[PDB]
């Protein structure tokens, strides 16, 4: 049915099924703290996270997938798709991070944390580049709908007909998709080789996108194996 | 400030020549294949490949218009995606297999010859399929090869100063100029407006998927060169 919508539909459709901005559940009466941080980015993540369910059943033809592969594509994007935001959020705010509207790092704080000062540099720069193409929210919406349908895909188990066709409906959203980007950058008034010229752009920093993500990945499990769970404490309430 | 002149056909050209050459294994066919013995063989290729990777990117238009350092800057955030783009270009004509090199053909199991590098071999595999049935173009396939070493690094670019922002610029006009070319490529093959957007998405998303499979690479290496290293055994085998 998402394959009925015009570009216009199809804008309006995803400008609509944004999430709410959520608020870190942070507190200045206290400081900032390594594992403090951590678990303040964190939650607000596992937070927001629900809303991205809500959202990902907004989006076109996303539905109209397989419980599986729906879980699949959420499993392999979630955290691009967080970021993604993450950046779009920190625009206005240069040199800085607007996790939420309450919580707001610069550069520096991410020291605060070991190791996530490269993250958040690599997500600056982003925002920064997102700024200097004067991204619309219009575009914006378009790129986080790919990043969910797109970055699973390659990883599908295509040996079964169920799992390619499933794959086909897929590729027609994301063209489907495609055609918008042209669409509102035809509007906008770009000549057709700005016009190419900026979904390549466009794309292009998904790839990045992609990249800031397997680093987050890693550096938020390696979070989860230090300070995974102590011992000698159970062990001195017990005796 | 040549490249940003050449007009589609000449940045087609220009890559054309620039292409490597294909290497060979120097391996023998006669000895099995070891976990060990495989990694290794697997890594020279690729620090061989890795010296004509550097005669390749300086013979692409604006990489030498560069600053050294952002040269190297480029190359190492993404050498394994380049390696494997290659790699996936010459398995087209082996469905289900991964040509190496000439001399060097693994199928998939081959590769379990290997502690957890199926996955990898499996993500090259589908990821070589698809370029298989999209039809790929070996004109369509050196842009993409020259996108990724200019574009994979740019992020990561301390724009902190002048010359530093004027860098990234002579960076994004080569990259719009490759994009014309891929255009002009698509028109020429007679592809609708709307199928050439559609395929230069096809075609840009995919880059997305070949970055990842450059950094769960990139964590496989590692991990061997902390455990697979030192003989210890085999150094004791020889003095004992
Ligand atoms: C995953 C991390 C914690 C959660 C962070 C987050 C949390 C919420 C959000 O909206 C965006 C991001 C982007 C960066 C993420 C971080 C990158 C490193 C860290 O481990
Ligand atoms: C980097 C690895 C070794 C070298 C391999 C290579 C070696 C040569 C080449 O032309 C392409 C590739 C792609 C996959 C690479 C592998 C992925 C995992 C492994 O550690
Ligand atoms: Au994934
Ligand atoms: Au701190
Ligand atoms: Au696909
Ligand atoms: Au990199
Ligand atoms: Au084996
Ligand atoms: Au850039």
């Amino acid at each position: 049915l998402a394959l009925s919508l015009t570009a216009d539909q199809m804008v309006s459709a995803l400008l609509d099924a944004e999430p709410p901005i959520l608020y870190s559940e942070y507190d200045p009466t206290r400081p900032f703290s390594e594992a403090s941080m951590m678990g303040l980015l964190t939650n607000l993540a596992d937070r927001e996270l629900v809303h991205m369910i809500n959202w990902a059943k907004r989006v076109p033809g996303f539905v109209d997938l397989t419980l599986h592969d729906q879980v699949h594509l959420l499993e392999c994007a979630w955290l691009e798709i967080l970021m993604i935001g993450l950046v779009w959020r920190s625009m206005e705010h240069p040199g800085k991070l607007l996790f939420a509207p309450n919580l707001l790092l610069d550069r520096n704080q991410g020291k605060c944390v070991e190791g996530m000062v490269e993250i958040f540099d690599m997500l600056l720069a982003t925002s920064s580049r997102f700024r200097m193409m004067n991204l619309q929210g219009e575009e914006f919406v378009c790129l986080k709908s790919i990043i969910l349908l797109n970055s699973g895909v390659y990883t599908f188990l295509s040996s079964t007909l169920k799992s390619l066709e499933e794959k086909d409906h897929i590729h027609r959203v994301l063209d489907k998709i495609t055609d918008t980007l042209i669409h509102l950058m035809a509007k906008a008034g770009l000549t057709l080789q700005q016009q190419h010229e900026r979904l390549a752009q466009l794309l292009l920093i998904l790839s990045h996108i992609r990249h800031m993500s397997n680093k987050g990945m890693e550096h938020l499990y390696s979070m989860k194996c230090k300070n995974v769970v102590p011992l000698y404490d159970l062990l001195l309430e017990m005796l």
